């Protein structure tokens, strides 16, 4: 009886295994635009992906997510809110059985389609499992998905994902560019937060890009083809697979932008 996003296992029920389920800096939230205040402290954000090494793309039987080599930096978030350098381990997907849901913050209570997390680590702990121990470990970039047109860098994606249908299936994903995934602006929100899904640990500064990115009906109809099962099991699509948002209690987010 392990996590997931199913009735008898779902968001509700992690606290009982996880009991940070119910802490204090737990995500995501919601982002009331009006209450978050302008930081013009804020210095300015620098995604640096242009020697990014994709190594392979693993459905882990909630999402799929698209690794990278982080033994170098090749591939670094920083500036922003963030102090030091942050490498780029992977990205992956939330999202919805239907196009009004699937992301995990929300903007105004809106939902988004989608929500990618390209996920770094801070290279001041070494390692990626040590880094989700400190308060500072991980910095998550946030890209909201909306339905409409196609998003060219995406295509790539899609078309392995008939190759990993089920839980635990991997295929080799290399020389991809995540820089085709960004939007124009990366005008962000930023606030200090958790890991959406277990462990749930207080370990990351989230930044959550304003622009979301299109993608077309077909590419999101393709994610919601991927099982949430192993292969020979029982079929069930693997679809919200998002946690809704949780109280964001003595926490302020911030705007990069007027
Ligand atoms: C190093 C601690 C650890 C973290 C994670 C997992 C296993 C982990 O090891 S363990 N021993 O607890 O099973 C598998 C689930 C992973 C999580 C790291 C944070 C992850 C990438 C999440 O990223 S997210 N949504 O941006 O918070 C979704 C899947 C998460
Ligand atoms: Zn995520």
């Amino acid at each position: 009886h392990h996590w997931g996003y199913g009735k008898h296992n779902g968001p509700e029920h992690w606290h009982k295994d996880f009991p940070i389920a119910k802490g204090e800096r737990q995500s995501p939230v919601d982002i009331d635009t009006h209450t978050a205040k302008y930081d013009p402290s804020l210095k300015p954000l620098s995604v640096s992906y242009d020697q990014a090494t994709s190594l392979r793309i693993l459905n882990n039987g909630h999402s799929f997510q698209v690794e990278f080599d982080d033994s170098q930096d090749k591939a670094v978030l920083k500036g922003g809110p963030l102090d030091g350098t942050y490498r780029l381990i992977q990205f992956h997907f939330h999202w919805g059985s239907l196009d009004g849901q699937g992301s995990e913050h929300t903007v105004d209570k809106k939902k988004y389609a989608a929500e990618l997390h390209l996920v770094h680590w801070n290279t001041k702990y070494g390692d990626f499992g040590k880094a989700v121990q400190q308060p500072d470990g991980l910095a998550v970039l946030g890209i909201f998905l909306k339905v409409g047109s196609a998003k060219p860098g995406l295509q790539k994606v899609v078309d392995v994902l008939d190759s990993i249908k089920t839980k635990g299936k991997s295929a080799d994903f290399t020389n991809f560019d995540p820089r085709g995934l960004l939007p124009e602006s990366l005008d962000y929100w930023t606030y200090p937060g958790s890991l959406t899904t277990p462990p749930l640990l207080e370990c990351v500064t989230w930044i959550v890009l304003k622009e979301p990115i299109s993608v077309s009906s077909e590419q999101v109809l393709k994610f919601r083809k991927l099982n949430f099962n192993g292969e020979g099991e029982p079929e069930e699509l693997m679809v919200d697979n998002w946690r809704p948002a949780q109280p964001l209690k003595n926490r302020q987010i911030k705007a990069s932008f007027k």
